[PDB]
């Protein structure tokens, strides 16, 4: 997240950390043994961490937890990131706590103007290299897509919105890939893509998570 701020300790509890040796994405706990996440953060021998502020330093409310299963959108195409989502289940079910909780799936979709939480431990500068060791936040609200689509010579598809600043400077990077994005208190989008980070006509662009929930619903049913 670069321009954001320090979240707090467990003041975002459907925050995760995935971690192969070390994070390399975020994810968001849709109940006790469910996460949803980027495709393309897709990676063979993932841990979830729970309960996460500083990934560096066990605080006391962390849970960790293997990966017994991931199941990339069956459309998820890794030129374009349309259907950027995956669904991760955990070996055993999480114990739901104040600091460990589940965030809703949304009914509708949100409109644009519509403010947004993004969080995550990725890159905090939009030139070089700085990586958090405890959870940063960003407030961000829903672009038009027209301006979304101005903004970059790739495909932007229906199954992608934009979110953030046309004027750079705010904007989720690099590590806080399949991150939450969470509107009046539904989770609406994924950290998908970007060109680069904060930069001028360079928003970040966020998987439609409106746009899955009849998938995930049927996923989680029959597995
Ligand atoms: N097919 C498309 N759409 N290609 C455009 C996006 C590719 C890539 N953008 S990028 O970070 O590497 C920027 C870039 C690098 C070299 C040359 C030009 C631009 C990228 O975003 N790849 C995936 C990735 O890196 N995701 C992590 C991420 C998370 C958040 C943002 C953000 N700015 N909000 C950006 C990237
Ligand atoms: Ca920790």
């Amino acid at each position: 997240i670069v321009g954001g701020y320090t979240c707090g300790a467990n003041t975002v509890p459907y925050q995760v950390s995935l971690n192969s040796g070390y994070h390399f994405c975020g994810g968001s706990l849709i109940n006790s043994q469910w996460v949803v996440s980027a495709a393309h953060c897709y990676k063979s021998g993932i841990q979830v961490r729970l309960g996460e502020d500083n990934i560096n330093v066990v605080e006391g409310n962390e849970q960790f937890i293997s990966a017994s299963k991931s199941i990339v959108h069956p459309s998820y195409n890794s030129e374009t990131y349309n259907n950027d989502i995956m669904l991760i289940k955990l070996k055993s079910a999480a114990s739901l706590n104040s600091r460990v909780a589940s965030i809703s799936l949304p009914t509708s979709c949100a409109s644009a103007g519509t403010q947004c939480l993004i969080s995550g431990w990725g890159n905090t500068k939009s030139s070089g290299t700085s990586y958090p060791d405890v959870l940063k936040c960003l407030k961000a609200p829903i672009l038009s897509d027209s301006s979304c689509k101005s903004a970059s010579s790739f495909i932007i598809t229906s199954n992608m919105f934009c979110a953030g600043y046309l004027e750079g400077g705010k904007d989720a990077c690099q590590g806080d890939s399949g991150g939450p994005v969470v509107c009046s208190g539904k989770l609406q989008g994924i950290v998908s893509w970007g060109e680069g980070c904060a930069q001028k006509n360079k928003p970040g662009i966020y998987t439609k998570v409106c746009n899955y929930v009849s998938w995930i619903k049927q996923t989680i049913a029959s597995n």
